[PDB]
């Protein structure tokens, strides 16, 4: 399991956002294992969770992920 | 499992959101077992994930995501 | 699993979003099992839940993803 | 598992934000267990968890995640 | 597991956030176990959590998270 990145090197990239809520719940990255034997999870990467969210220009230099999940038996 | 990325170097990437919501719930990336033996997940990349969700120019620089995933018994 | 991504190398890319939402519920990526044996998943790229969702100029520079999903017995 | 990053080297990244909430709750990144033998869990890179969420630039620079996740058995 | 990380070397790089919230609870990184046998968690890179919260320009350098989590029997 390997990643690599390399980089090699007028409004621009401005964001406004403006948000109401009057009752936000947010759950993110949950695992939730109940009764249960084996569980594997990975979570990579850029997660955004909102009531409003907002990404913008999440990965302008080389991003890499790589990931084995699992089990052998 | 290799993810390799590279990257060789008027508004230009502006948003503007506005939201109102009286009532959010939002679950974002959410795994769950209730009485499961196996489970294996893998999330990769980006997720973005709102009652109001924006992305925006998500990789301008090259992004590679390799996942392997399983169980091998 | 491999991925590989390169690259080399008035107003462009802007988004204006306006929402309003009384009740909002947004899952964005999930697994669930009940009373399940063996379960395998893989989410990669992106992905963009919303109530509303704008996804603009997503993957500009070049973006790669690999997934092996699976089980051997 | 291994991750290698490497970087070589008007308005420009700049964003506002207003925020205006009755009632929060947010759960960032959560695992939870309740009557589970093995929970083999992973989060990388970046979550950005709001009852407003905003992610801009995240990896400007080149970012790698690598994970191995799980279990031999 | 091995991380390396190299870099080699008008408003740029600025944030107005409000907030206003009247109530808030914010969870972070949990982990909770209730009667659980075995549970190997790993959080890795930045997690922002808030009733607002706000990510900018996260890794503008290289960075680089590896992570391997599991277990061997």
């Amino acid at each position: 399991v390997v990643a690599a990145a390399e980089k090699t090197k007028t409004k621009e990239g401005v964001l406004y956002v403006g948000s109401k809520t009057k009752e936000g719940v947010v759950h993110g990255v949950a695992t939730v294992a109940e009764k249960t034997k084996e569980q594997v999870t990975n979570v990579g990467g850029a997660v955004v969770t909102g009531v409003t969210a907002v990404a913008q220009k999440t990965v302008e230099g080389a991003g890499s992920i790589a990931a084995a999940t699992g089990f052998v038996k």
